[PDB]
């Protein structure tokens, strides 16, 4: 699983996940990428909500279904204390949740308020032994990427490991801020570099994208389109493949303005299904309302019908 | 869309939700009957949970998703006042959400109940809908005669921007086998032409689960027989007579949820198999014996009729 946040110079803010899913799983079998409430999560500030949130969520256990978790986390995040709010939601939910021995998983969020000057408060967490992220802002011109490990001596799916950091933005050009992850599991020294060389990369595709005057959502998506592209990340090339050998794969996004939402499940055949979502995403905002969660064959077929590559 | 709640003498409950999705859909569109937290919800007494709450839902599909209806009248139903908590989830975190503030009118309904034990078992029973009409049966199991109504909104009422709201109260011996059933065989524009036929099939379906439950089966098992009689019907939108889509094909999706343990079960653009939700509480049943809970599609058929679930290869469809 790979996930991206991201949050424009305007405060507008936006999430997506993608993920192959299970190794070995049933055909068919679509998990919490794929989800509406549980992969990802973007909602600006409005009447019930001072901060405009953004959350995408990795793991695997049913348990990012169970809880609705990246909803769960957006709302958990409009307490004062950001650390604290995300810390007690994975402690309740990943290890004390009534909906198991260890419950594996990971989250990154970010905030923002306008103070015209942007405060973007960015954070990540994760159950599992490790999770690399990447992040950087239109200004600072280098993203910075991290592997984020259980300090020595955590059990995983016992402890909850936490960091994140602040941002502060101008609001007055085509600037803005992304924190992307390449997955959240076991460690693997090996392959260290080249997790944090695609975070690297994701989050310069979506400066670069904020920087053309793009949209969240397509920014946020170039991001994701760069992490599924590693044959490294379970999600697009290089998705585990199911019991009969073949890929399948889950994806959405969520546009925290409009609050619409577009998401693909049990998809194989496109390169790059987060694609879909965004293009899902698109068309609902062109728009009996336009479908906004495909799955199968129909969502192969939309997607060639849509121009969108195929592999 | 139908759907069923139910719950068993001990206070256990059960949600299930099946649907033939939006006519002339687009392919492999999958909506809230499949969804978890959309489409049904269920969840027993708990710490921080001091009902037994069982939510099904009807109406327009996207409306329902976005909002995430089901898993939010539950949550509202922990209040004191259940009407009022129904009430003021269907005016402000439906007909007024920010989710679905650009449509003109919000189409949809739901099915509740909740219990607590006061050895007696306390059940409160409602509808409410923003469509014209919805057709609901309840029965418990103790009084022995199915009750049927077709819920309308009242003159002067806007369809998609005004609220129904009605129910009532059980009181159930927990003591023996007993328990209680809701039902709606689905909630849109008024038909007093086949008023009659849905008011018969929600009937069937409620002594279908009271029966489950005189039977001594799990309240899954009473609510799951609540739908399968619901899918039945021709005139349902679910399993047989659900709409076809935009290739003339059937694409069914359908949920359900455990109270007890929690577990949920859910299919997505599954044709070729009579009764949806068998599949879904089958994966529900499967789990608690990580198994998969959510199958879509060609998978979801396979799985089916691996697992014995009746089938029809003609209603079959695998497109390459
Ligand atoms: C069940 C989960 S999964 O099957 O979606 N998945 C399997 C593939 N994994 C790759 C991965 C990526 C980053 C990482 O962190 C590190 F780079 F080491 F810092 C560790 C592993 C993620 C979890
Ligand atoms: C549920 C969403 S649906 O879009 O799948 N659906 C299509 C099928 N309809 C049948 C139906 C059932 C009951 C009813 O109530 C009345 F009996 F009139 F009291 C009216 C129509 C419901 C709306
Ligand atoms: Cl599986
Ligand atoms: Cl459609
Ligand atoms: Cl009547
Ligand atoms: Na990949
Ligand atoms: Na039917």
């Amino acid at each position: 699983t790979v996930g991206a946040v991201v949050v424009d110079h305007e405060g507008n803010v936006a999430a997506a996940v993608s993920s192959g899913g299970l190794a070995l799983k049933h055909p068919g079998r679509v998990g919490q990428a794929a989800l509406y409430g549980c992969g990802c999560w973007a909602e600006n500030t409005g009447a019930h909500n001072p901060y405009s949130t953004a959350v995408s969520t990795s793991g695997c256990g049913e348990h990012l279904v169970r809880t609705i978790l990246a909803r769960e986390c957006s709302h958990a995040l409009q307490a004062e204390d950001a650390h604290q709010a995300l810390l007690e939601t994975m402690q309740n939910k990943f290890i004390s949740s009534p909906f198991e021995d260890g419950v594996l998983g990971g989250v990154i969020v970010l905030r923002s308020c306008r103070c015209q000057t942007l405060l973007v408060e960015f954070l990540w967490s994760h159950t599992t032994e490790s999770m690399c992220v990447g992040y950087m802002s239109a200004q600072d011109g280098k993203a910075k990427t991290h592997i984020s490990r259980l300090p020595p001596g955590a059990v995983a799916g016992q402890s909850v490991a936490i960091e994140g950091g602040v941002c502060r933005l101008e609001g007055s050009g085509s600037g803005g801020f992304v924190l992307v992850h390449a997955g959240a599991g076991y460690h693997s020294e090996s392959k260290a570099k080249e997790y944090k060389h695609v975070c690297k990369r994701a989050c310069q595709k979506a400066i670069e994208k904020l920087q053309a005057g793009a949209l969240a959502t397509d920014a946020v998506t170039a991001a994701l389109v760069e992490l599924e592209d590693s044959p490294f990340t379970n999600a697009g090339m290089g998705s585990n493949l199911n019991l009969l050998g073949e890929i399948e794969c889950d994806a959405s996004i969520m546009d925290g303005k409009s609050l619409n939402f577009g998401a693909v499940g049990a998809l194989s055949g496109i390169k790059n299904p987060v694609s879909v979502a965004n293009r899902l995403l698109c068309e609902g905002q062109k728009g009996r309302i336009p479908p906004c969660f495909l799955v199968g064959e129909g969502a192969y077929r939309w997607a060639v019908d849509h121009g969108i590559p195929s592999c």
